[PDB]
């Protein structure tokens, strides 16, 4: 997260940290619980390629990343089968969770907002998550949650940044359909903040509008943050996660 | 170039070495001098964004990179415009030199196909390079220029590899009409190969096949290197150079 | 720490951590509680070079580095003034904290040897720090404060091992009488846990042997662990630090 | 070499570089040609601990590195059994080679100082290599050999000097009696010099008055480079290196 701060232990309770198996369970991606038994993530975070789900698992929210682990093994790893690259699309993947968790104030799911939802321009989101601070700089130890509000942007506009300053073809799509954009050069997102959650609170009630999905590094001039709207992909969410 | 020797003197006289400015005048990419006035390269050695013309410069054909460098300025970049990465496709650019240079029997232009030739599998092809030899391991000093034959494999099998040991569905396209794949677990191109030249012998011309353009990693099981595909990108070459 | 394990919350209440300002405050050197308002540690954490006292932190005994650090600012910076380098010798330096600290079952000093106690082969003695877990290998996140029971060698014995494989003559002498060695192929110290203690239970009381200073790598084939000898510098320690 | 420049093809015909074996044979140290089948160099290029003699080659005068070598295999290491680090100093070493080299103009031997020669101090010297041309940071390709004169400076300055700034005891000596001081903060030599020789050219003669051994760090403030005095070691050499 760039330009964030330290969240407060009350919020993002549905945040989820991705451990990759080595000399320790490192944190290489976020997620969303969306579901007891299943969390929302990028499909980059876990594809392509197939990888060994021994050597996976999940963190539900922890404050600071490592301190007090108590992680969880992963059952099934579904990644939405259009997916290649994350400038594609079909950045999107679901983790079936071994067993269902038991939901409490200070851990529990997030709301899919319903396919008609239109997050408009500008509305104040959030997103979070462990990542890099800035291009290629960590987050420091002792690897607080962080937050940072960004607002939303239009697809066309999105797009339209994206060629300035590109050789791109002003009429060759960058900014996909199944894509959102929100942040600026000084609020954004950053790589190992992928898969995590970009929400909005709408009318009183937080939403998941976005996955962190991409960008052309992070808070850079005319290249917000890109994710994948989950409006988008609601069918395929649903194909395995009960409603 | 993994798996290559080193070229000898007399071949190759169309390779060129492209340079970024920084402590010296690095090599980042290969490509070929297609006119005297201009080289074929990949985009994504140049794009999708804009760069500043003063921090490039192209070196002609070497046998050893930087020992007896005689770098030339260019004058126009131009990426094609339907680039944004290389998974996508239409990686592809020129680069216009502010002087013709003089061609000689060690120095000359690379013959481009005509649009009707396929380059089926058992064509001899050949790629050249100042690339890593292997993944992760860069060329040594003296840095010679290396050569390895690559055996073609036609796009759909080479597309279907592509999807084994991959979560991507067999019928979402990997391997695209405008790409090209050669190579094999002990023979392909590697980074800082990207932008140089695949050539094929047809009927005793040399004719360039391909672009050096992505993989998964080098000579990986079941990824066989990715070219652009010459043939497709004719008429857009001759939008800029001469006949 | 070299095959260690994690230290039990209860004990080496007088370990330290030092931390240098920069993009978090990090742990470089290990140090002693040898009286409220002074730690002991190596003078080549801290010299021979002279530091800014406002880029150097202590961290008082913490199970885990950076997750509940609450940093003291340092006085004076005393470096003993025959060190130049660890090979040569008195590698042992003392911090004055800014206040004196309050102490508990917890957080309290270690004793000082008496000047006639040798540390002879077979005493049951310690080594703890937040260190390299093996040569080049980080300690991992959570970062949970190590010991290892590691073997005392005589002088003259570690000595001779340095010798074995080198070059260096074997009268000129390598391991000081003011060094002390302990450690073996599977029992060391590494790098980050310089400046910390060597403990050993002498009728009841531990005593701190010995200052983690220097070696051939760690747990390597006859090069066991160097530390810089408490007695030998008790003198130097009673003209700074009170009774 | 800092603040250098490339050397004429015709200057520093005893320059040597040391090469050890990997991916390539990479330079890691200098040396000078002080008799036809001998190498004079720095010991801690070649110790304390004994190496693999056939790792280890020798190139003669190269104006740029790797261009067009031709190693030479070493008979002999010999390292100066009073050596364990640089700053106790003995830093010194022989390589004899496996045959004596046919000297000519362009390679050919260095004149070994008298030993009453009085290097006085400010002489304008020469050093000479390939090392590193400031603190972290190499030499780039194409890897020219580099001079930079620097004045010689008194053994009691250079102390002083190295005194500044440091905790160490003004009356407990850093520079010693068989190491030479000469450079400053724009002129010195550096990583990958070592070994290398100073030469000054007395009354019309070049002699190698040093061999590059250490400093704290290269051109730093009041850190002038330190060299092994050849004078001091003379009768070392010539009990190996015929007269
Ligand atoms: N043997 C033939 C041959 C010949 C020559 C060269 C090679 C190479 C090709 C590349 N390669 C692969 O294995 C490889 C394979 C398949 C796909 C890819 N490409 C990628 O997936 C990737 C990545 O995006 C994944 C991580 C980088 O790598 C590519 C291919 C060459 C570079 C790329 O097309 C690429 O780099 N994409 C890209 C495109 C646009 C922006 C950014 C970028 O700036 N990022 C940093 C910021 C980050 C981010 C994360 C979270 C949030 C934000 C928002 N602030 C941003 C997103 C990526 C990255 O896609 C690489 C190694 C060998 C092989
Ligand atoms: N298991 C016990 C244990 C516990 C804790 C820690 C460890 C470590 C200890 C260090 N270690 C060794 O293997 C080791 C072993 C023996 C000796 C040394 N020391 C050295 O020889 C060295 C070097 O000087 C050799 C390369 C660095 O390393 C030391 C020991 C700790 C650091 C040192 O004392 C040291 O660094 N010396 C030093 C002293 C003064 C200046 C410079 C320096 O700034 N240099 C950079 C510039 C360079 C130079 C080259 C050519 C020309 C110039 C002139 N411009 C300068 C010279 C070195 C370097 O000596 C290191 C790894 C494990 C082990």
């Amino acid at each position: 997260i760039v330009g964030g701060q330290e969240a407060p232990r009350s919020k993002w309770p549905w945040q989820v940290s991705l451990r990759v198996h080595g000399p320790y369970w490192m944190h290489f991606c976020g997620g969303s619980l969306i579901h007891p038994q299943w969390v929302l993530t990028a499909a980059h975070c876990v594809g392509p390629d197939v990888k060994d789900l021994a050597a996976l698992r999940v963190q539900l929210r922890e404050q600071h990343l490592y301190y007090q682990d108590q992680l969880l093994p992963v059952s099934r790893i579904i990644v939405h089968p259009q997916f290649y690259t994350a400038q594609i699309g079909a950045d999107i993947a679901l983790l079936e969770l071994e067993e269902p968790v038991k939901v409490s104030s200070h851990v529990h799911t997030v709301t899919l907002p319903p396919a008609s939802e239109t997050f408009p321009p500008g509305m104040p989101c959030w997103v979070t998550g462990w990542g890099d601070v800035d291009n290629d700089e960590r987050l420091p130890p002792p690897f607080p949650l962080k937050q940072v509000k960004v607002p939303i942007m239009e697809n066309h506009i999105c797009d339209a940044k994206y060629h300035l300053g590109a050789y791109t073809g002003d009429d060759v799509r960058i900014v996909r359909d199944d894509m959102l954009c929100a942040g600026n050069t000084r609020r954004d997102s950053c790589q190992g903040d992928s898969g995590g959650p970009l929400v909005c609170k709408v009318n009183g009630t937080w939403l998941q509008a976005g996955v962190v999905s991409w960008g052309e590094g992070c808070a850079q001039p005319n290249r917000p943050g890109i994710y994948t709207r989950v409006t988008y992909y609601l069918d395929w969410i649903h194909h395995y996660v009960p409603k």
